[PDB]
């Protein structure tokens, strides 16, 4: 039928549909004015002008300007024939274009990938108050330790996250226990004294330390003081994952570490 | 720079804005929630699930089994790679697709081609817009050139239509060209050319002519060019069919040929 | 009030409608969270952490990240000098990109300008069918001349456009008539005859010629029912300018 | 190309996609009507007529002395250069308008910032996203400073501050500032220089340091640098009031502040 090749038409050769509808009317009827398309075609009136003058533009057809304008088919096989070749010479200069978009993001996007290092998520500092929401952060940054984790505890923490610390212990996370004399007893019965003398963790003690600390693989978790937080009683702490904070509570934690035993 | 890296993605990759912007994210930051994409970058909050879902589809992201899903940057280099390819491989499909309905086509319509009848003739002038499109008619001109044909040409009027220029020569057409000098090297070698070097038609070069034409038996298609239009592929090219306007264009070619050099 | 200050933000200093009633409330009460913010303010309560947080991004606030977010506003003083500074330079690198844009469009648009062939948009081919539509585009073309006027003439266009093409002469244009013999005798009391001898206008001769034509500045308009053919062209009409001078040749008186 | 003449009108001198064309469609062919546009250019037919209004209210047309079916383009230089005269002076208008509702903005809050508590302040640590928002903590540290300055800045922490940290400097702040050695050529003006070399602060430079930060007194603003979160604006930088962390830190800036020279 008719409606065949406007649809062929419509979908391979970008026309569109009134535009389909008028070229095959041009093609059935050779010559047409606007107007005799309107009764020709099914093209909107005000739109006949406007469509044949596109088809004209397309190289789908020709024309005798005048006050009536007469518009002749360009036959199809040419037309369908130049427009295949046209259209192929698009896609081969457009493949060269994305290969250049190609090389221009790479060389854009180099900036974004040379940092080899702070690879991160975006979520760096995390705020913690309350007792119940810091063991619970304690407790993910234990599961979620891979190679090490020191400690400098005068908790409230071996007790009872032992369960957690030991898991990571048995997990053959390099750990390292640094806790105040003062609560050394307070352990005489734990699991953390016997890997300590099997023993798979190193366990220390100091009189007392001033800054606290739980760093777990580029991940640091200590508390602000100021002045009676505990037992009066609120918990005001800061966790921060980057290598280059805790190389400073690092250093600090292995100042307080060598003080052995 | 960001803007210039979505620029490039959204035009070429087919990435939408939110898509473009989100994988440059991706590439920054390494891995994003939905949650994290929204505050990082201009995609408004409920929309960030469904575009990196979409580049995770499309190649762009990489993501776990679930539900705890975070996204990940593929890397460019093997993403851009891919999408051509994929695109390549697209186009080659739609090629056919064309050159199948072409002829489905050209099968609807000829019973309407063929005693069409075709109504023109009796027109005696028509306009074609377009310097490019010049050859939907200087191909009919050359089908039905039974006497002779002069052809001055800068390149858009009928050369390129060798087989049917040669054809008219070898049923005895006698045939003139003259070219510019800017045609003598993308004439090369040619299948044209040694037409004229076996005396089978006369060829000769000219600096510039200001008036290109084809004439094919007291029918004369001749172009308004302006390089003004060219930027909106908008000359005024004419077709005439009427030996005196002929005569003065033939007379013009003829007057171009002693300039002509070998 | 407080009213004031949300449309001030809003209109100077790009905050939307939800971020300027959440900044002047964060003003007001130093520390919030998206969800007091939601039974402090106007903003939807599904809303207040975006916003909250794109003032975060924005500048006009601070945050504690936790199960609670805390946030805090940035002083006005600090914030609203610090959008006008950055705002001022961002204009300004946009100014000189104007400038750079400026140029760029002048060297693109050379070539436009450069290539002088000061032709209309118009279309400069027209198709005339009919004698009606003829004696009006004839006229029009009689009526816009302003250099010359060559006229090839076996009509029925002389007969009678007369009032037309001595409207011309009378306007200082060059007018040469050239018409057939065979009819001449017809404009013996005509006023183009007159203007002839007077003379304004050259006027010859010929009982036969193969293409009349009028001619009217870079215009040609000659006949192939009856088609006639209009040319704007300064290439074309040479053409038909060399072939009129050759009918030219001569006669009287 | 067409298409860059259409983009660089449609992203700096504010015509829409089909005035843009319209104009250029204009300066090439001279003079059009409405229906000549539409012909020409890829604007819609019935757009025609409401685009090269717009164009003369613009200044980008001009309608022709007698009828006025046809438009004219104004060239280029008389437009391009007429649209940048009203374009700076239009962003003047505004630079004082926003800079006049500042002060209102400011005499507006003064029942809630002057004589203020401040209800905030009581909190010993805030997050500042966008490095180049730092300055919007730092300047108050800076303020409150009486004791001790230590500035090791990249460029965006607080050397852009100099009216506050000189202000500091003369009332007896010790103060030692740290710069990348990439913002020398700049900060030759200065307040800081001379007072670098007058020997009321001192003033040392290092090729690269991996931890930007400001401490004054009992308290540290530092950076979590990272391009390219750079990028998206969204680097993460920290407030403490915390003598131990600021110790830390103070400890890291003597380390950075030894070989740094100059
Ligand atoms: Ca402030
Ligand atoms: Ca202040």
């Amino acid at each position: 039928s008719k409606d065949r090749m406007v649809e062929l038409l419509q979908e391979h050769f970008e026309l569109n549909l009134y535009e389909a509808r008028a070229y095959v009317a041009l093609v059935a009827f050779g010559v047409l004015t606007p107007a005799e398309l309107a009764s020709v075609s099914e093209v909107p009136a005000p739109r006949t002008y406007d469509v044949l003058r596109s088809l004209e533009k397309k190289g789908f057809a020709m024309t005798q300007p005048g006050k009536t304008n007469k518009y002749r088919p360009v036959h199809p096989a040419n037309v369908l024939e130049k427009f295949i070749q046209d259209w192929q010479e698009r896609v081969k200069e457009e493949l060269e274009a994305k290969k250049k978009a190609k090389e221009e993001l790479l060389e854009l996007m180099a900036p974004l990938i040379e940092t080899e290092v702070p690879k991160y998520g975006v979520e760096r500092v995390w705020v913690v108050r309350g007792i119940k929401n810091s063991t619970l952060k304690t407790k993910e940054m234990l599961e979620e330790a891979q190679n090490e984790i020191l400690l400098a505890d005068d908790g409230f923490i071996a007790v009872n996250l032992e369960d957690d610390i030991i898991k990571a212990v048995d997990r053959g996370v390099k750990t390292k226990i640094l806790l105040t004399k003062n609560l050394l007893p307070r352990l005489k019965a734990s699991k953390i004294i016997d890997y300590a003398k099997e023993g798979k963790l190193e366990l220390r003690a100091l009189d007392k330390f001033d800054l606290p600390m739980l760093i777990c693989d580029e991940e640091v978790f200590f508390a602000l003081e100021d002045l009676a937080a505990r037992y009066f009683n609120y918990e005001t702490q800061v966790w921060i994952k980057d290598h280059r904070v805790v190389a400073l509570f690092k250093e600090k934690f292995n100042e307080y570490w060598e003080k052995a035993e």
